[PDB]
């Protein structure tokens, strides 16, 4: 299966989990949590609070996540719900698994919906490495 990185509301407990568990949108499951093995800007910015990964790998900071295994339907759908390609972007990083002799691979490729083009000033925001809607910052997500 691909591997889709989530680290926005998609996450577990975050506003937008339930599209993942839409049977109607094809199949979604938990395989691990993860870390990006490079850093990122992850800012809260616009007048929804929507949380954005930067494409601006080396600043920023490491970012928490989930992997998810996702079936050919549900990566078509997630395309269409970030708006790629003219919001968001689907690109890949790797990402640290988070949980003897050979060990384990710590690592895998995953996709991530990222951001390529962006106001300037949005990369001086608050950078998260773990976002939350309900977060310490107040900032909730606000789709309407």
């Amino acid at each position: 299966m691909a591997l889709v990185f989530v680290y926005g509301t998609l996450k577990r407990g975050q506003p937008n989990h339930r599209v993942l568990r839409d049977g109607a949108h094809g199949s979604a499951a938990f395989r691990a949590r993860g870390r990006t093995l490079e850093p990122y800007p992850l800012v809260i910015a616009g007048e929804h609070n929507i949380p954005w990964l930067l494409h601006l790998p080396g600043s920023g900071r490491l970012v928490e996540g989930e992997v998810y295994a996702v079936d050919e339907r549900m990566l078509r759908f997630l395309d269409d719900f970030e708006s790629c390609p003219a919001l968001y972007q689907r690109t890949v990083l790797r990402v640290q698994l988070l949980e003897e002799e050979p060990p384990a691979p710590t690592a895998v490729q995953c996709f991530v919906y990222s951001r390529a083009t962006f106001p300037p000033e949005w990369a001086q925001l608050p950078h998260h490495d773990s976002y939350d809607s309900e977060g310490p910052h107040g900032l909730r997500y606000n789709p309407r």
